[PDB]
């Protein structure tokens, strides 16, 4: 077949985070290349923090694309089921649904340029632009800066802002959160995220103590396995509950749509199964009425939030658009998806070159 | 410290299977060799059917095992919460909870040699044997060839078989099981094992059909993730069911026992964390009056089933007692736990180093 999948090269790199995020001084990149029959080319990829890139790599080149090899990638559903059920002793999540996600992608790359579509017009097309906000406010930024980074946000462009919640002393916590709002006035969109970092009762008194300033949502106060402790936080509390970047599959976000009582819904396609197990959660999450937004990976996700238009777009701090060959384009407070066919994203393959790292 | 950790050492063998099950040719065992700063040795495990083996190696040789060295071997809960945060980002779950539990059961093996104690006594010394059953009578057997591998279970020594079941055509399993049951006779016990391969209806249809023929447990009948899934079973059958060497996560077994209405659950150290995640597990099912049962792994299981003194051990068709210094010892149609400080296993290093591979 013309679409026959001829070989596949996954290549690893160790990006330096220009600042520090808490504890985070690179971020890892996975890159897969996949070549058909006629020639033709897609690359996705995944990313980490710092662990797993080379566990990644691994699984991709010793486990996944030796079977892939001679499928056809115009039959991406059937593909994507293949690799499920594949590493499935060792998956059900984990390193392996980063590795599906880099193949998917790749092969929702090839469809882009096969077919001439951009990506937010594949994923649903209902726009092509989207809200958007600058998160990830280092927690051990003494206040003086933070307030200072908030202000650059803003200057830069943006109009809606998260920071980082989830300090021992939790009057630190609720003395930032008032901070921030009264530099950022009435108008500003504000979100706070605390790493999973809290219990349910920590949670339910925090939040009862800064919805007075109007918190648009409460991301990931405890560990997002506990889905009914997210409802035991919910159910005594007025700021909407968010997650998850940390959900890994479809039956994950299915606990989350049936027992958490979120407000906001955030699939990361880098680790729920690339576009195709994205689009399931985003499926789903659109189902239960609730706004489908990402986390991180703002390159690739401003099309898939456009295309579903409910919810907010992650600026991430991991600034992977950096090394493509189009950063972030924000009009209007708004992140722009590229009408370019794929996935609307190249990478540099020069400026990263001496980041690449191996065996 | 005496016992800081000094070096870590990690192999990965591909051992071929003499029969195929159903498709396994052959299956992956990971060893991991902790050596202390006095020279102390303790070497864990892990394993798989076939797919994972580099990407777990990967992940101990790059992400885990340099942040461990220098640490104190004697905390094996402060080293094993450690690694459960530091790959959190891949892990709830996954590749990652396999090379948990590779380092995890090392320490266990430090200890019980630094203590002089056997595995069947630190994890609880209820006893020291326990019920035994035979697993894995592949899908694929012909009926005759079925009946006679029973046969040859019974005429080792054992009390107690489990078969896959699954088929596409249900009629062949109800066909299968009565003859299995008008084989072995009204006083051996009998499992069934569908591999997750059924949905609801079916799994409901399947156990309504074949509980005259009076069958001890119906092994993940579908999904493991799907929990409600097997309430709804549950609810409409009067065969107990079973699970989960699948379930990788304490949480997981929490959903586990609140939801599916289990009568007997299957923690696998190799992949729930190792003796400290395992012992959460059935300190968890315990709590909740269900039988502590293992899957595969039975050199090392045959201490912890021991150990709680209530379910059964599967002795699984990875054979890898085998390749230890002592294959699996039944006497009176009970596992017996080996008095070995440590967990009770040694590898045959000369035996398996034929099928070490590398890079
Ligand atoms: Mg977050
Ligand atoms: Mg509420
Ligand atoms: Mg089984
Ligand atoms: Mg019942």
């Amino acid at each position: 077949m013309k679409t026959t999948i001829k070989d596949i090269k996954t290549r690893l790199f160790k990006i330096p985070l220009k600042e520090i995020l808490s504890d985070h001084d690179h971020f890892e990149l996975i890159t897969t290349t996949v070549t058909l029959e006629d020639g033709s080319q897609g690359t996705g990829y995944t990313y980490t923090g710092g662990k797993g890139g080379y566990s990644i790599k691994a699984m991709l080149e010793y486990d996944i694309q030796p079977a892939l090899i001679g499928k056809d990638a115009t039959q991406i559903e059937e593909i994507y089921d293949f690799m499920e059920w594949h590493i499935h002793y060792v998956g059900r999540g984990g390193i392996s649904t980063f590795a599906m996600s880099a193949v998917d992608i790749a092969l929702w790359d090839l469809k882009g340029k096969r077919e001439g579509l951009p990506l937010w017009k594949m994923a649903g097309g209902k726009n092509n632009t989207c809200k958007a906000y600058c998160g990830g406010i280092d927690l051990q930024f003494p206040l003086e800066k933070l307030l200072n980074n908030i202000c650059g946000y803003l200057e830069s462009g943006f109009n809606a802002v998260k920071i980082k919640i989830g300090r021992e002393n939790m009057q630190e916590d609720i003395d930032r959160i008032k901070a921030v709002r009264e530099l950022i006035g009435p108008d500003i969109t504000f979100m706070i995220d605390a790493n999973y970092s809290l219990t349910v009762e920590q949670a339910i008194k925090l939040s009862k103590a800064v919805e007075q300033y109007d918190i648009t949502w409460f991301e990931e106060p405890t560990l997002p396995d506990d889905y009914k402790g997210f409802a035991e936080i919910a159910d005594n509390t007025a700021i909407p509950l968010a997650m998850g970047e940390n959900l890994h599959t479809i039956h994950e976000f299915g606990y989350a749509m049936d027992q958490a009582k979120l407000g906001y819904c955030q699939p990361d396609a880098s680790n729920c199964g690339g576009i195709t197990g994205w689009l399931k959660a985003a499926d789903l999450i659109t189902e239960h009425n609730i706004p489908v937004c990402t986390h991180g990976m703002q390159e690739l996700h401003v099309s898939l939030v456009s295309a579903f238009d409910t919810g907010w777009l992650e600026v991430h701090s991991f600034p992977i658009d950096e090394y493509t060959k189009r950063p972030l384009v924000v009009e209007n407070f708004r992140a722009v998806a590229s009408n370019e066919p794929g996935i609307g994203v190249e990478f540099d393959w020069d400026k990263i070159a001496q980041y690449e790292v191996h065996h």
